[PDB]
């Protein structure tokens, strides 16, 4: 059979997350499901840096990848985009004692933490090109996102953005109880995708089909519901 490699940097939980030394997670195993008993394809897991997941997509080290991803036109350029696999808004995370910061717009002279190459660095590195008078003040790390979320609680920077079920996982499993979330807008549907590399075309037909034959027989809202504790889908009509 083809060996499929399907990339990840292993956060965020519960899209992506190591039990036992193994990856799970729920987009980890819409893949395994995407593939399993297939008479074409073998999968396989690796856990590699975030840049890493890029960088060998482009090199054709790797056939896939699952990483809590969003859309961007600019990714879309250079990879490929499966069907979408679930939906989750968007938040600000802030302490719940600081009434300084209610909305996005608040943000200007206060601090956060991101990480390269994510859709908010780029959100946030475009609302500083607008508002050059008052700049947000970023600094960019490696961290994961559990440990993003522990320095917002330990008051290093003011705030953090990110999305719904990564808050809350967080929240609850870290006890961050001094973290209030405020609900963000979306341009777009606020939808996570497997992203393949690109002239994996044939690949993309197989993941598409499956995608929609998992959604049908209630694959992708058992393990919505065991790994978030609800169903968050994206409409019928829009995976694909
Ligand atoms: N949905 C966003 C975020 C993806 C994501 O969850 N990335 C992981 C691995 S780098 C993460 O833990 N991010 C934490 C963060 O962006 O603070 C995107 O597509 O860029």
């Amino acid at each position: 059979k083809k060996e499929i490699i399907v990339a990840t940097n292993g956060s965020p939980r519960p899209f992506i997350y190591e039990e036992n030394g193994e990856l799970t997670g729920y987009e980890i195993e819409v893949v395994r499901a995407i593939f399993k008993d297939s008479d074409k394809y073998d999968v396989k897991f690796e856990k590699t840096e975030w840049s890493g997941v890029f960088a060998g997509l482009d090199a054709d080290r790797y056939n896939m990848a699952v990483n809590n991803l969003s859309y961007t036109k600019e990714r879309a350029e250079k990879y490929l985009y499966a069907a979408p696999i679930a939906q989750n808004p968007n938040v600000l995370v802030v302490k719940k004692d600081d009434s300084s910061i209610k909305s996005l717009d608040d943000i200007g002279g206060k601090s956060t933490e991101v990480v390269q190459a994510t859709t908010s660095a780029k959100q946030l590195e475009a609302y500083n090109a607008e508002h050059t008078d008052n700049p947000t003040i970023l600094n960019y790390t490696k961290a994961d996102f559990q440990q993003i979320m522990v320095r917002l609680s330990d008051g290093q920077f003011d705030y953090k953005i990110f999305d719904k079920i990564g808050v809350e996982t967080v929240i609850k499993n870290q006890g961050l109880d001094n973290l209030k979330v405020i609900e963000l807008p979306s341009d777009q549907q606020p939808y996570v995708y497997p992203l393949l590399a690109q002239g994996q075309d044939e690949l993309k037909s197989f993941v598409d089909k499956r995608i929609k034959e998992l959604y049908k027989d209630g694959t992708l809202e058992k393990l919505s519901k065991q790994f978030f504790g609800d169903t968050y889908l994206p409409a019928e009509a829009d995976i694909k």
